[PDB]
C-alpha cells in the first residue's frame, strides 16, 4: 500500500496481484499479494493469521496478514526465481541429478512439516517451489487453498493448472488427505528428470484419461472404493499400466522407487513424506549450489 514501494508486478498468481515492494522503514524487500472481494469471510482471516505461526527453513514465511477495505494483503519472505523458471533454463542439459534429489528431500521435509501441522498445500507446482542462490527451495502458499477454495482460474480469467492433481480430487472426493501433496510432488519430481510435464491434461478428463494411461485405468483391486467415488464412470476405458522404466528414464531403480510409492493410487497407501525422507534414493543426497542467473 502506500507503506511499501512496489518494485514492480511480480505477477498474478490464482489469487490475485503480486508485487516485489520493500518497506520503507524497515527497508527489507518481500513479497506483496493483493487477495481478491465485499467481506473478507473472517474465517479466512483467522485461517490464514495461524499460518503466520507455520515456520520452517523450507516454507516460505508468512511475514503478515493485513486487512482492509474488502481487500486482503499478504506479505512473503521474498526469493529470486520459482522452479518452474529454473527448469527452463536448465532445459538444455537438464537440472543435475545431485540438485534434483537436494531439492526433492528440502521440499519433502517442507511437507513433513507442514502435515505433522495438519496443514495441506493442495495446490504444488513448479511455480509455487521458490529457489534462492545458497540452494534452498521453498514451498510457497502452503494453506491457501484451505483458507480459501478451489479456484476455476484464478480471480480474472487465467486458466489454473491441473497438471499436478492427485486422482482422489479429479474423481470428486470432498476429503483431501495430505497425501494430495504427495502426489504434487511425485509430478514435479518426474517433471525435473524427465525435463517435460509428466502429465500435462488440459481439461480434467483429458487429465484423468492422462494419469491413467500411463499408470493403468484403477479398479478395486489397487484401489479399494474407487468404483464408487463421486465422478468415477464404469464407461472410463480400460488402460493398462505402463513400464516405469519408459515413464522417467534414465531415473535409476532407487528414484523409480521413490516416484512409484509417490503415485500410488490409493491415498492410502501412497507414502508419507516422512517416510519418504528414509527412502535409500536419499542415502548420498547433498546440498549442490545451484547456477542461477538473476
Ligand atoms: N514470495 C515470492 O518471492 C514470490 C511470490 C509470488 N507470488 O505470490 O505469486 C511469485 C513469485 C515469487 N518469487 C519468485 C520471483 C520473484 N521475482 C521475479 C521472478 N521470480
Amino acid at each position: 500500500m502506500e507503506n511499501f514501494q512496489k518494485v514492480e508486478k511480480i505477477g498474478e498468481g490464482t489469487y490475485g496481484v503480486v508485487y516485489k515492494a520493500r518497506n520503507k522503514l524497515t527497508g527489507e524487500v518481500v513479497a506483496l499479494k493483493k487477495i481478491r472481494t465485499e467481506g473478507v469471510p473472517s474465517t479466512a482471516i483467522r485461517e490464514i493469521s495461524l499460518l503466520k505461526e507455520l515456520n520452517h527453513p523450507n516454507i516460505v514465511k508468512l511475514l503478515d496478514v493485513i486487512h482492509t477495505e474488502n481487500k486482503l494483503y499478504l506479505v512473503f519472505e521474498f526469493l529470486h526465481q520459482d522452479l518452474k523458471k529454473f527448469m527452463d533454463a536448465s532445459a538444455l542439459t537438464g537440472i543435475p541429478l545431485p540438485l534434483i534429489k537436494s531439492y526433492l528431500f528440502q521440499l519433502l521435509q517442507g511437507l513433513a512439516f507442514c502435515h505433522s501441522h495438519r496443514v495441506l498445500h493442495r495446490d504444488l507446482k513448479p511455480q509455487n517451489l521458490l529457489i534462492n542462490t545458497e540452494g534452498a527451495i521453498k514451498l510457497a502458499d502452503f494453506g491457501l487453498a484451505r483458507a480459501f477454495g478451489v479456484p476455476v482460474r484464478t480471480y480474472t480469467h487465467e486458466v489454473v493448472t491441473l497438471w499436478y492433481r492427485a486422482p482422489e480430487i479429479l474423481l470428486g472426493c470432498k476429503y483431501y488427505s495430505t497425501a494430495v501433496d504427495i502426489w504434487s510432488l511425485g509430478c514435479i519430481f518426474a517433471e525435473m528428470v524427465t525435463r517435460r510435464a509428466l502429465f500435462p491434461g488440459d481439461s480434467e478428463i483429458d487429465q484423468l484419461f492422462r494419469i491413467f494411461r500411463t499408470l493403468g485405468t484403477p479398479d478395486e483391486v489397487v484401489w479399494p472404493g474407487v468404483t464408487s467415488m463421486p465422478d468415477y464412470k464404469p464407461s472410463f476405458p480400460k488402460w493398462a499400466r505402463q513400464d516405469f522404466s519408459k515413464v522417467v528414464p534414465p531415473l535409476d531403480e532407487d528414484g523409480r522407487s521413490l516416484l512409484s510409492q509417490m503415485l500410488h493410487y490409493d491415498p492410502n497407501k501412497r507414502i508419507s513424506a516422512k517416510a519418504a525422507l528414509a527412502h535409500p534414493f536419499f542415502q548420498d543426497v547433498t546440498k549442490p549450489v545451484p547456477h542461477l542467473r538473476l
